[PDB]
DNA sequence: TCTGTCTTCCAGGAAATCCAT
DNA sequence: ATGGATTTCCTGGAAGACAGA
DNA sequence: ATGGATTTCCTGGAAGACAGA
DNA sequence: TCTGTCTTCCAGGAAATCCAT
């Protein structure tokens, strides 16, 4: 760990402040005018903590896209409080003596010190609960900011305002839409041991869009503004904190495309960058990492995609028919390839498809998938090759490549004299499975004997069968049920 | 017709104005005093107006409507014409002895004028009788004498009033876009103001046992002129039919019933908005039959047997003769306020349940008279035990809101013939697979009661099997229905 | 085609008979191949089914629908099959000794069975009698025997015809008897046909089965039965040939014709392939009724273009007493036989069919030309004409069939211009007699007030072709022509 | 008159039979002289027979509409009287005896049974003759009467009816057969008549001998019977022949057939051998018959005039002469009447005449009886008649060029006057729109020749027209007539 | 015991046959 | 070359027979 | 001919606010 | 106190407008 080295380094500063106090006491100057040069060590530690803050912010960006998170944000508050503590004792020691230390340096010392105070508090202003990165108009949402140094400061609490800014407006350094209930006091919770402002009720009334772009790919953020003074008055500092970039939508149907933009950004945003610039193309392998993470995060599964899958995916998106997991790995993929370009005569983009299967699996197949009963991704070619060698009654489940959000059964026919020929059942949508679960639909069909390979259907899907009640309840009404057939 | 009598009497009136005009060649007269008979004609056209309003009220429920409102405007125009000629004839006279008779006459004349104009202000296009908040709707008024009264259009205003506020003679909920000019369309030969865009933002409800959804309101149209000879001021006001305003779809049903009750049984010219608490069950049957045929969209509706079953249900009566119920009365509380024994819903809620089900999914099957629709489990058991194996019928579920169920007969010979009742189908159930198709699926079902063979009956409702292949490269997967 | 499937399979059969003949060079389980060469039975089943199809086509032809008349290739199929049967039987017959005794017998059984069924199915009614048939009036009928050119030479058989009722036809006497009911089944080499034609036939008296439920006499169905026999060596199994006609309804006077027609129409339209004689459904999909009605209209009128969606809507309304206004409401509907011809229209004194056939005869007799010119709306409801014509100018008119009269057509026109409000007037309907006196075109010419045919066609332009020329010349001799024109007051 | 001659002469005979009874009772030459009164009886018999022949002749004349004393009741009475005195007288010879004057007594029985025989054989009459023009495969009737039937009981004798030809009838090869030709001669006491009526007679088919022509072959039905009345037996065979008839196969032969029959009935010689009739006749008698038949078939009380007969003579004789006295002593042949085409026409005189007969009977009886029709004229004489007349004068004449057509001639305009003849109207034309109505339509027709106004003349023949709107919604469409 | 269904009777139009023009 | 003559077939009008209620 | 993109209307599910029994 | 009444909130069909390089 990196964490302990820090406190030892802090121990040094506490010893340092003790020393200077003791000295300014006994005096009452050649050096210790020079001991004040140890506030450089303070400003050093501070910078470190600031970088540390940046690291968390990056971790937050990746939380969207579901990456493990040390979300707590509680100890950083302690680090900062400690720093402002020794700032306090330093400025105070400068306060006395009081003629036992050279006056010209008073300006330099107070200068660096109020400087580090300034920068620290302006950077201790964090968005802790980010607003939804994909955000629908006329729908209520929340966001919450946190001030780490609130617990050390009583003068009237400042009020944080939230305002819609565009990427253009955000670079700098007319409303573009008004936000209701965007006035909240930055309140101080002693039992929560936190200083925070939560906007439990936020609404976006109207929306204004700049002018290929697709609207959806238009990024904005909310600006949290505040100001508060510390007596002696005033030299008031204006606090502002920006959110992660968000896409504003008007209806559910835009959700898919929007998700992609945010996804992309979250993955590939620079740790330090201009709002809101991101790369044009990326390594295909890191894209594989992101796709796996989002898959596992949204489906709600502990185990996700495999190499063969990634291969099939590469094949799909690149239109490359290659067979080696090593050919594609050293390749770049652009955003336009990802979500802007139609693929292979189909009517939809790669992402639109992937998000399709994502929704299908989350909604109806999570159980089956975690049970590793679905191959999920393959070429029709590879099912023909894999299944022709298999006996009559062997089948497998694959995602439909032609329909968005569909899953289809492939099985082997026929036994004995006819040479085996493979059949593909038309895909099931989320609705089709809501009407009758995949497991049960599978149950109806007697003709498939084994799930590829060598696993018999009855053993595999025991847990997914819905029990048929039997009986006449009630009262008088014999249950009517639907089974599924092919011919 | 009474309409024709009107024409006869009016021809008499113009002949009469001819009489007085020629009599003015004096240059005694009780002729204009008996020509005070104009007031009679006025009363008659006013009655006819009352009748048209009643027809529109009954139009609220599905009914025939003579909507035209053109002949009425014509009648009115004719009458204010003879009034005009009358007044002008009275004006130009010596031998107005005594002058007091000039006074009494002028009084009578401008009085009938006033009452005529106050009665010519009609709601031609009524607002929706059950009305949801923050939703756009329309309404339009008509003034029959607008073509005679050029000055600037008045611009009628529409305001939400409550029943309490309506008896009389604030801000209960307000309406945006509630100001429209009363325009005079010469190509239409009509004076009318249509509110093409109206919306109600908020609603505040009067206050104990009765549910909100029976609270009646109306929109009030106000206007004024300010028509020559000046001043001649008279304010026009017209009330709409009573309406019930709702906040969400889930109240719709309960709302409809209130309006229905009101439209069917509102007395002519009642104080707003009184209606009887109980009515003859027969008239209720007429109303129910009408509403059923109207909402389903069918020319053939309920039968004696049906009405009997309904009477048994609503009265909790075990009687078996159709004549027992005929001289019976039925209350509003029975109609929509009393839960049905052992059930979770009121009678209206159930009836409208089947209304919605049939409208949505069964209109065709019903029109083909393949559904009994109404029948008790008992009578089906009795009817079906004597029938052979595989004989079935369709009946509405008594237990579920908006459900239809199959009752069939199976005889094993070894085991005595017994009735089986398939679980009822909801509208969703039928959207997933059609009734015809479902019936096709069940092989055991042989004959629709009585005699009719099932395929012959349901030929027209079977969906064709697509079979074949696609798309592309994909074999169709189909869902069929079974019982075990 | 099915034809190609047949010829390929037949080529296979002849190749197989080649194989078996050659296997006889052994002179085995190769006659187990003989047991699969019993696959001839498949081909038999196929040609029989095709016969069934031809019979069905004839049935629908009787209703004015397209027909493939020929029956020559079918006879060829039959000849081919009895040929391969013949060589097969001769092959089983020859080389008996090696042959297992049970197998030879079982085979012979299977084979002569397929022969028997083939010939019992080769006796067809080729020229049907009239489906609606009047007593003591001459009609004709003709049967054909497809295998007649093979068995004939022996003397030609009698081929007598007898009137049977539906009752008698189910089974499996003398309801009414017929003169000239015996003909020789002659063998015409120039025609390549064995056929027996009844050039002369007359039905003298009809005794009618007993009816209940008000079942009108005119819906009682009967047929004529053709019987014949040989007695053809290879003896000695004389097999009796019988063939039934299409069901027909026999009437006594013209006034029944109309009702008779419907009974036939329904049956022809909807008889379910093979059935016990003579059952047909009581109710059918309204769409199929529309198909049949369209077909019959075009057939009896004699026009290539018939009814439209809007017409069918009007008809659905009429027949169903329904006030619905959407063509989509009626589409998944059923219609019963009682509704079609047994239920009187509530306003009307007549049934739906009677009215419809009324317009059929009217258009046939006087209006085919006008209809083919698409100058007649033909089917409309006065309400819809009022709606359509009120917005139109003075002198705009249309032609619609009368709802109150059987076989009547009426003019609806729009008057009057300017101050008076527009009102629709309906001229009294014209009967066939009325039109014989003076043609529709001429009548329309006479009336000056109607200027435009709906929607915006000028009257003279549209009806130019139907105007009969007036004659300037006076004849004869010395006599000036007297002419009759039409007015309304 | 003759009735008296008979009854007084009969009183003589009865007085004498009383006389013989008294003298034979007084009891040889007496019987010889008293029997010579059977001489006055036999005289009387011949007399009554003549009266019968006269009636038979009148019946022949009954066709062509000549008044008829059809009754045949008094004649029966006369016959009954005669056989009554025959009976008692013959009986007197039998009873008075004892054997007196026997040798001659045999002779007595001879004369007596003779007069009885001739009497009964001549009392066998066809009372209801069959149609003289008779169609094959058609049901017809005929009835015979036996006048002495009430005096003769042994079973009624069979009466049979058979089709005979002229050749066969002379004497003294079925040639067409008759169904239902067997009827019993029944005796009606309440009707006081002995009769046999054949209500259901039909001629199945006919074979005709062979010059010219079809419709000229005359035939008859022969009624045969026998009794076989005591003293036995000397059975006497009764036969009666009908009037001559022409047998036709179709309606279109009717005209020609009629002529033949007409001729015969008019001109059949009394006592003539069947069935000879004259070849030519005086023209005046021909005019008489023509008038009789005209009034008879049209159904009118007043018929043809001198000028008409003149016009007819002119037509048939091809003569252009102008005096009614010229043609009067002329004779006309059968060939001229019906066997000869005239001039430019394709038809005979008779075919034309019966043509106008049918036209008038069918459509003009009313108009003709009202004397609004000239009926017969030449274009020549109408031109002479109308040129001098004012603008608007017209008349009606039968078409000479067409069979069964009537045409309007008028004098317009009216410029020198010039004459027009409208194309003739057939019976069909008049069925489509009545003559009266057609005349109404034409505005130019002002006066019926002469000095009579059209409106006054044809008021009653005008049909009232509505001229109303019904029904329902259907305005009547009417057909009028024009010429240019 | 009338209504309505069913039938038989009968007039006229179209047309086949033969003819002698 | 078509007119006449002589007959049969056959449609629809009209009215008679009859069964069902 | 047209398909896509972008927005609003409105229905019915679900759950939150709430008054009265 | 709490249940059932009443309301607000929000997802997703249709479907209107505009554009379409």
């Amino acid at each position: 760990q990196e964490e302990l080295k820090f406190k030892t380094g802090l121990r040094r500063l506490q010893h340092r402040v003790g020393e200077i106090h003791l000295l300014r006491e006994a005096l009452q100057e050649a050096l210790a005018m020079l001991l004040q040069e140890t506030t450089g060590e303070l400003e050093a530690a501070k910078a470190l903590v600031l970088k540390r803050i940046q690291i968390w912010k990056r971790q937050q960006q990746l939380a969207g896209n579901g990456a493990p998170f040390e979300e707590s944000l509680a100890p950083l508050q302690e680090r900062c409080e400690s720093l402002v503590d020794i700032y306090s004792q330093l400025q105070q020691e400068v306060g006395a003596a009081g003629g036992e230390l050279e006056p010209k340096t008073r300006a330099s010392l107070t200068g660096r010190l109020d400087e580090v105070l300034r920068t620290l508090v302006t950077s201790c202003f964090l968005v802790e609960k980010q607003p939804p990165q994909v955000l629908k108009t006329q729908t209520k949402f929340q966001a919450g900011v946190r001030f780490l140094l609130g617990l050390r400061f009583p003068a009237k609490p400042p009020l944080v305002r939230a305002d819609m800014v565009t990427e253009k407006q955000a670079r700098e350094l007319e409303s573009t839409g008004e936000i209701i209930n965007n006035t909240v006091p930055l309140e101080n919770s002693i039992p929560g041991n936190c200083c925070s402002a939560l906007f439990k009720n936020l609404l976006l009334k109207k929306i204004k869009r700049c002018e290929t772009e697709s609207v959806t790919e238009e990024k904005c953020a909310v600006l949290f503004s505040a100001s508060f003074t510390l007596g002696p008055g005033k030299l008031p500092i204006q606090l502002q904190a920006l959110s992660l970039p968000l896409v504003v939508i008007v209806h559910g149907n835009q959700d898919n495309n929007a998700k992609a933009t945010i996804l992309w950004d979250n993955a590939f945003s620079e740790m330090d960058r201009v709002p809101f610039v991101v790369a044009e193309r990326v390594p295909w392998e890191k894209m594989c990492e992101t796709l796996n993470l989002k898959f596992m995060a949204e489906v709600g599964t502990n185990r996700g995609l495999l190499p063969e899958h990634f291969l099939f995916l590469a094949q799909k998106i690149f239109n490359d028919n290659s067979l080696s997991m090593e050919a594609f790995q050293h390749r770049s993929v652009s955003w336009s390839q990802f979500n802007k370009e139609i693929l292979l005569g189909r009517g939809f983009t790669f992402w639109q498809w992937f998000d399709g299967v994502l929704d299908l699996t989350k909604r109806c197949l999570r159980s089956y998938w975690s049970d590793r009963l679905i191959i999920g991704f393959i070429s029709k070619q590879y099912v023909t090759s894999l299944l022709l060698n298999e006996p009559d009654g062997t089948f497998l489940l694959r995602f439909s490549d032609s329909e968005i959000g569909g899953i289809t059964i492939a099985h082997v026919i026929r036994g004995q004299d006819g040479s085996p020929q493979i059949e593909n059942i038309q895909p099931f949508s989320a609705k089709d499975l809501s009407i009758r679960s995949l497991g049960d639909r599978i149950r109806d069909l007697a003709q498939l004997k084994n799930l590829y390979p060598k696993k018999p259907k009855d053993e595999a899907f025991r847990s997914h069968y819905k029990p048929e009640q039997m009986g006449k309840d009630g009262r008088g009404y014999v249950p009517a049920t639907i089974k599924m057939t092919v011919e």
